[PDB]
């Protein structure tokens, strides 16, 4: 089967994704967004999602993207609100675009080596889209740090070691409430940044095709193989063995 | 004779130039510069050069220019900072303008700021030894003492200035205010004379103001005078001025 089915997918960095040869059904929040043949997807960072995802052509991968790391972000937010001035809807969150002929080929010729070149390959693109306040919304959204972003850096620093509210809640210098009704006002709680961080990494990894999956799952700070297997397939609705073979 | 020499021209506005039609030598300071066919050229504010500059097609405009005024350099700057973090070489320079940045130019619509400041952006990015630009876009960013005089004289041009006019409205004396303007390598005739010479030249060029109207509006008596003043200053008369450039 040339479709999947993937569940829980938590975006950690802004993405921009183009759809070379697949179409995708982008389910979230009991709603429903259609990206077709030749599109462009912006995802707001912070969304969690799920996808099913029909190839074109089987022999090839599925998409092509883009992610915008945190500093990256936060130079397009203030380059943004200097070009344009400075000041909840899933629509406003996920956004589909027609790619033109001249934006199409200045996506061709983008090499992610120049940061600034990137940047600025960023800013023309935004400029020249339509209804593109939408666009501009989202990407100063998710350029802020949350409390779940220093929650997600200090589990960061050390994936693998045995995390638990208590620690996090010692390193902050507040209560296990505090950090369990802050994360909870920001619609996730901590079991699950961690499982998201975990996931996250080892897809990716995954992807690289350069690591057994025994390694894998010590890098994230799984014991075993067999069990992060289950991990990974409870998680995202697919084994990781069928996730590979559907996205190389 | 479709060739021209225009002299004294003052740069009060970052200026970038694409040569449409004409071929054209540039001399800022003893030194030159020439600009081929189908080229762009950045022009530092506060530059004074002079051009020799001939036409190709002589039905039309010798060439395209765009003039960046106070906000937009500043805004310019500002984000051209944020995303990369005395020499005429370093103040007037010239470009090969690939094709597809040449369609980048054209759908180029100067009404939605924000869509020109990311066109000139994008190209700023696609250009080659490109860190000579970013700096004179911030050399020529800040604001200096001829600038504060500039604005002074700029509120109400027609008024009869003196050095002893801007002594009392700044602070200071008049050898205060010479010496000030001396370190910028100026004096106050010169940034009276540049001004009320740049703004009959940007008006002869809108052809919609009798000579009498664009003489009154700069502040000098008489008409006849005025050609008198152009003339001295630019090397030629309004009239071929004007009719070179329409
Ligand atoms: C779009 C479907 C692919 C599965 C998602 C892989 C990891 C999400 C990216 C991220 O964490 O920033
Ligand atoms: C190279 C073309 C120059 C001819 C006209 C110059 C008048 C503009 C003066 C200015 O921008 O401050």
């Amino acid at each position: 089967k040339e479709t999947i089915k993937i569940n829980n997918i938590m975006i950690h960095k802004y993405t921009v994704l183009y759809t070379s040869n697949c179409i995708m059904d982008i389910y979230s929040e009991e709603e429903k967004i259609t990206c077709f043949s030749n599109r462009l997807v912006f995802l707001e960072r912070g969304v969690n999602i799920s996808v099913r995802m029909q190839k074109q052509i089987l022999s090839e991968k599925p998409y092509v993207a883009f992610r915008l790391n945190g500093d990256m972000l936060r130079h397009l937010k203030d380059a943004l609100m200097i070009i344009y001035g400075m000041s909840r809807s899933m629509s406003r969150k996920i956004m589909t675009t027609e790619v033109n002929k001249t934006l199409l080929d200045e996506l061709k010729n983008i090499n992610s080596h120049d940061n600034s070149a990137f940047i600025s390959s960023l800013i023309y693109l935004i400029s020249k889209l339509e209804n593109n306040e939408k666009i501009i919304e989202s990407i100063y959204i998710s350029s802020v740090s949350f409390f779940s972003d220093k929650v997600r850096n200090l589990i960061e620093k050390d994936l693998s070691r045995k995390w638990t509210l208590g620690i996090i809640a010692d390193a902050f210098n507040a209560s296990e409430i505090t950090i369990r009704k802050r994360l909870e006002s920001e619609n996730t709680n901590f079991n699950q940044i961690l499982m998201q961080l975990r996931m996250s990494k080892a897809a990716l990894l995954l992807l690289e095709n350069s690591y057994q999956i025994s390694q894998i799952s010590n890098m994230i700070g799984i014991s075993s193989a067999s069990y992060f297997i289950r991990i990974f397939n409870k998680h995202y609705g697919v084994t990781p063995k069928q996730f590979f073979t559907y996205f190389k």
